[PDB]
């Protein structure tokens, strides 16, 4: 039922999703402050510049760092992050994606194949808590992406997932996380502290943690996706797209009030 509830969330025609969240189908917000972004900044542009800023903060614009031989994308959505990483790391011959959504994985497979990446990118129906089942234990991960996923995890699944992940990360390896955390510890009519503590308790060293994108940039992404749904589905969106259209206002209000932020959380497995 856990996986059924996530399958329902991300089900529906990817071609419909494109009209709402952009052609790249990236679904963890974006940054609007990149000097390379020419206004008006699209959801696609905001989303990929946000990911590029995360990789910059994780040290991947420095050439004096180890070769990236193996990549994991935990909760790989509609597969654009894996496609981007295959082009950014053209000598990386193994990029693994895990997802519980069969419809997203079926789209990922077709999208990657179209781009000649079917043999470099491996896609698994695999819950983050079962990552011990990923093949080739001899090849640790140099780079792990967890972009807008852990919000779907009960605390126990988050802890077990990070415990499972840690042993499979190469010492010196980077885990690049984006999640939507609460700044307020009360019921009003995961916190940064708890979120960070799970990673450090696991044995990861904190490398960089910050609000990113800014509250106003997350609000802009949400209100732009809302405008997209209202323009492209004037007669009514349904399921997750209608929920997104409604959540956009309430979440944007929470963001302006600083009740919630999106955090860039980059940890490393220590070279010990
Ligand atoms: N327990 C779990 N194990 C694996 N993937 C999960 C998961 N719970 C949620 N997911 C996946 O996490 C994703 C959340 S949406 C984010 C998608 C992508 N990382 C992006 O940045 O666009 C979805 O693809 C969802 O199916």
């Amino acid at each position: 039922d856990y996986e059924s509830k996530i399958e329902t969330t991300y089900q529906g025609d990817p071609e419909e999703w494109r009209k709402a969240i952009g052609d790249y189908l990236l679904f963890q917000f974006g940054v609007y402050d990149d000097p390379r972004s020419t206004p008006p900044i699209s959801l696609d542009e905001a989303g990929i510049r946000y990911f590029e800023r995360q990789l910059n903060l994780a040290g991947f614009d420095d050439p004096d760092r180890p070769e990236v031989e193996r990549i994991l994308d935990i909760g790989c959505g509609w597969g654009y992050i894996l496609k981007y990483l295959a082009e950014r790391f053209p000598n990386c011959m193994r990029l693994d994606g895990i997802n519980v959504s069969r419809e997203q994985l079926e789209y990922c497979a077709r999208f990657h194949a179209k781009h000649g990446l079917a043999d470099r990118i491996n896609l698994y129906q695999c819950n983050a808590q079962d990552i011990h089942l990923l093949p080739d234990h001899a090849a640790p991960y140099d780079l792990v992406i967890i972009r807008g996923v852990i919000s779907h995890f009960p605390n126990e699944l988050y802890e077990k997932s990070m415990q499972a992940l840690y042993g499979r990360v190469r010492p010196g390896g980077m885990v690049v996380i984006s999640d939507n955390l609460y700044n307020v510890d009360l019921d009003e009519y995961k916190t940064p502290k708890y979120f960070s503590q799970v990673l450090t308790d696991t044995g990861f060293k904190m490398y960089d943690m910050r609000v990113l994108p800014s509250n106003i940039d997350v609000a802009r992404w949400l209100m732009d996706s809302k405008a997209n749904i209202e323009k492209h589905f004037p007669h009514g969106a349904t399921g997750t797209l209608e929920e997104l259209r409604v959540l956009a206002e309430n979440w944007s209000v929470a963001l302006i009030k600083n009740k919630v932020s999106t955090y860039s959380v980059i940890v490393t497995r220590p070279i010990d």
